[PDB]
């Protein structure tokens, strides 16, 4: 029947028309939410970078102070900068006799005792 | 054949195309999320690289500090720079430090 086919076609066409109007609000709010999550991620990553750098600097500054202080407690070879075991005169110590011999031409200029 | 059946077939195919389109929109939404996760991971890796450079430079400052310290004598009492010495590895910045330190240093001394 002609009228019944026309009504069925018309019904389908109307359903397609309703399909067109769908999902506009979702996509248009999706871009704006993308901007906000992107900005929040950039800010959080920047704060985490600053926190990590500050922490690494604090820890290595403490490690440096510990190394310097440990170093002040010992005597160091004036020729090779390894730990020394005997001394010639003020602020001139050596780890073995060959370092003393090697360093003598320079140390001779300013030696005592 | 049946016209209404043929239309109903058409509806099924259109609804299927519509569901597919929906799958495309949500797979692109997912891909956008993966791209964001990839951006976070790549930025984190670059931060780790920067941190490694900062550690490399701070470790050099540590070594220079150590090497500088090896060049001087340090007060056995207060750890400031020393100007005279009592015996091996025992120097002082001033006489008041030497005096203050004598009760502990006496057990180990030369002169
Ligand atoms: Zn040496
Ligand atoms: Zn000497
Ligand atoms: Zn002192
Ligand atoms: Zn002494």
């Amino acid at each position: 029947t002609t009228g019944s086919t026309i009504a069925e076609i018309r019904r389908l066409r109307i359903e397609i028309e309703k399909l067109q109007w769908l999902h506009q609000q979702e996509l248009s709010e999706m871009k704006h939410n993308l901007e906000l999550t992107m900005a929040e991620m950039r800010q959080s990553l920047e704060q985490e970078r600053d926190r990590l750098i500050a922490e690494v600097k604090k820890q290595l500054e403490l490690e440096k102070q510990q190394a310097v202080d440990e170093t002040k407690k010992k005597q160091w070879c004036a020729n090779c900068k390894k730990e020394a075991i005997f001394y010639c005169c003020w602020n001139t110590s050596y780890c073995d006799y060959p370092c003393q011999q090697a360093h003598w031409p320079e140390h001779m200029k300013s030696c005592t005792q």
